[PDB]
């Protein structure tokens, strides 16, 4: 079975703005895998942002709860991360991830998409 993760939607935006990240996964992943978003700012490591599906309820980091919204679109096999009320601390490389703890010893990562929040 094919395994592929395609991210998009990043870029530059003013503080208080909105960006929408997407992650199209192959049907083998989108159906039976937990899929989460992680971000890595320059100088730090990857940290949890939001996750969905996989039988588990939707989860958010406390710093983004109420601002970010994760969702699924069955007609596109795509997970979306809506980011509203963005701030400078949100500047990072956002990674889409898919993993299953029970049987698969692997976690699948996307290539990363840049999200910059500059005041100009």
């Amino acid at each position: 079975a094919e395994v592929q993760l395609v991210e998009s939607g990043g870029g530059l935006v003013q503080p208080g703005g909105s960006l929408r990240l997407s992650c199209a996964a192959s049907g083998y992943i989108y159906r039976r895998y937990r899929m989460g978003w992680y971000r890595q700012a320059p100088g730090k490591g990857r940290e949890f942002v939001a996750a969905i599906s996989g039988g588990s309820s939707t989860n958010y980091a406390d710093s983004v709860k109420g601002r970010f919204t994760i969702s699924r679109d069955n007609s596109k096999n795509t997970v979306y991360l809506q980011m509203n009320s963005l701030r400078a601390e949100d500047t990072a490389v956002y990674y889409c991830a898919a993993y299953r703890i029970v049987s698969d010893p692997r976690v699948y990562w996307g290539q990363g998409t840049q999200v910059t929040v500059s005041s100009l």
